[PDB]
Order: C-alpha cells, then sequence, then structure tokens
C-alpha cells in the first residue's frame, strides 16, 4: 500500500496544461 504507486505516472497531467 504506497501513496506512490498511484502518483509517479503523472507524466499525462503535465500534458494536460498544453
Amino acid at each position: 500500500k504506497w501513496k506512490l504507486f498511484k502518483k509517479i505516472p503523472k507524466f499525462l497531467h503535465s500534458a494536460k496544461k498544453f
């Protein structure tokens, strides 16, 4: 149970801006 297991792959969130 690691809150990071669902936070590292946030590369898709970067493009969400542009």
